[PDB]
């Protein structure tokens, strides 16, 4: 009787082969996301769960799954997992601290450039077959000589700052805690107040987790302070911004653009979670969107799955998992 | 009697105000490109011309405009301007050496990320209203741990190299003349043969002017060498590549993607240029295109127009324009 491991989404064959000698595998080798009800059913007598972005684990889920020893998350932002409840029940919660960082930072910079330069409309125009040569059109905003503000300066904030080093921009950030002097000085980063960040940045790049303190942090009040025409890029979590306030800011022309890889409709732990992205936001010309593909780099996804798998195996062997989010 | 200046495309009002005290202005303050016949009509008795990327000046053009003393180009690559004919006829030709470099480099890296990460299709999907959370589609290629190859290492090549410093890539390049060692070492650039560049790069970024030597340089022979899935980005000139060879390499799935800001159809000096981009190339999913917007940054275009205007004014005053491309008596 090997301990039962429920894997909620498809995994590489290499990962199944890695886990097989140690676990009874209850797998979902399809392209689909299963219902919460079905996931809960599978986990009833499970000793381990490998969880992904669409998964949500609350105190009630854990209570109904009394044999769970570890939830190994194949992600960085564990906002949909009740860590406190995991700890109270003696359940390890693990994440993937580094592997998602660089692919997400690359995408965020791609979105900043694409948004500033009208990539969406530009490509549509060429693809229409109507291109006849250069025109005095599609004039946009570049990074050279601009001020770029980072909200949050953890892994992704740092990775984005690294990647903007040759770009002729003035870099500033707001964080809860100051970056160490050497890193600040290396990256040419200046620490500013949150309001100052919004008032003086031409590009605003969000790099915050979603928690109680950051929920709707980017609200109407804060957006009212932005330089007219400022560009906002959200590769972190949807609910860090109030998308309705963002749309309003775009429509009044105070916000020059919004680019996002993440959306409020994805934040399952919210009882009042928006069920869709507002069609008016989707239709706005000053936007650029991606469907949570921040870590969707082909080579990286096997490594992410492997990280989660190794953490799960450590927990099942009675070790402290290397990437445990909590302490028991 | 003031010298007549023909400005073929829309400029900022400030530039009109700068020029008006010294020139009779014949303007095109619309978003349209006028016909060559209309431009010739306007330029017949003009002393000056401010020219843009859609313009083409050949021997015949100059012959029809015997009073022209300066053509001030609001651009860097003057491949559609016969400089030899200008020089022979005593006409200054001026360009903009540096201002276009940085915004074009920014775009090219944007195109590299956009192409590698299926940004075009990803955005189309989200906007459909059918987004249902994290999903299995749109897995792509990143720059981290990838080999990035630059063909050419002039202003744009160097600007791109500068901008990729923190990206965790292995950078290599081919040029006719190598950079010095200190620069190569600081930027982590290794010089390789052209064939090796194409056989070993995950991303290939073009940074060449269009001339006799570079016309169709990126042809079937070179594309046949690439790693399955290699991504090609062209921010320089369309005709540096053979777009038919590119399409074929895409269709067989050897070339992973092609992103371009520039197209063979724009290269007016070529008598055998295509008149459009192949519909099949436009229809291919592994592509990302922009309509020659390399320097389309609002603040930069203003400074580009200012540069062309200043050069024109210098020439009309009887002095050598600071950014003259040619030398006269
Ligand atoms: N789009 C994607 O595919 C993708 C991929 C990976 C991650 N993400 C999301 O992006 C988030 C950030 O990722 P990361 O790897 O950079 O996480 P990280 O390394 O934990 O960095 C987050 C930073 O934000 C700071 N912070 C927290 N609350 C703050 C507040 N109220 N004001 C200012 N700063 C605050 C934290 O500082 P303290 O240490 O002081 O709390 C931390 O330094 C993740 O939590 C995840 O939700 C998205
Ligand atoms: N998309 C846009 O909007 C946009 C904007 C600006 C420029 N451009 C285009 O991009 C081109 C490059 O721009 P740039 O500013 O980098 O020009 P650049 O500073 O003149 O650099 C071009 C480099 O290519 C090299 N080269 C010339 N012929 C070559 C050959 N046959 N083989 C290998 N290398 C060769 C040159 O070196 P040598 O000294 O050895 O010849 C030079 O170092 C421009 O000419 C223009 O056509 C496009």
């Amino acid at each position: 009787m090997l301990p039962k491991l429920v894997i909620t989404h498809r995994v590489h064959e290499e990962i199944l082969q890695l886990l097989a000698p140690h676990c009874e595998l209850i797998t979902n080798q399809t392209d689909s996301t299963l219902t919460r009800e079905e996931i809960l059913r599978r986990c009833r007598d499970a000793q381990a769960m490998m969880a992904f972005m669409p998964d949500r684990v609350d105190a009630d889920f854990l209570q109904a799954c009394p044999e769970l020893r570890v939830i190994g998350c194949a992600l960085k932002g564990f906002d949909n997992f009740d860590v406190d409840a995991c700890t109270a029940r003696g359940v390890w919660l693990t994440f993937v601290p580094d592997l998602l960082t660089v692919p997400t930072a690359e995408l965020a910079i791609g979105l900043a450039v694409g948004l500033g330069r009208h990539l969406r409309a530009a490509d549509a125009f060429v693809r229409s077959g109507q291109f006849r040569g250069w025109q005095p059109r599609f004039y946009g905003t570049g990074l050279d000589n601009a001020t770029v503000g980072f909200l949050g300066m953890g892994a992704i904030g740092l990775a984005m700052a690294d990647r903007l080093q040759g770009w002729g921009a003035t870099l500033q950030y707001h964080a809860r805690k100051a970056l160490d002097t050497q890193t600040e000085q290396r990256l040419g980063l200046r620490q500013v107040a949150c309001s100052e960040l919004f008032a003086s940045s031409d590009f605003i790049l969000l790099a915050l987790p979603l928690n109680a303190d950051t929920l709707h942090l980017v609200n109407a009040e804060l957006l009212a302070l932005v330089r007219p025409g400022a560009l906002l890029v959200n590769p972190c979590r949807g609910s860090v911004v109030d998308e309705a306030a963002v749309l309003a800011a775009l429509e009044r022309g105070q916000l020059g653009g919004y680019a996002a890889d993440v959306f409020e409709m994805e934040d399952w732990a919210r009882a009042d979670r928006p069920q869709q992205i507002d069609p008016a936001l989707l239709a706005h010309p000053n936007t650029l969107f991606t469907p949570h593909i921040g870590s969707a780099v082909r080579a990286v996804r096997l490594e992410i799955e492997r990280c989660a798998a190794q953490n799960i195996l450590q927990a099942l062997a009675g070790e402290r998992p290397i990437n445990a989010v909590n302490r028991l």
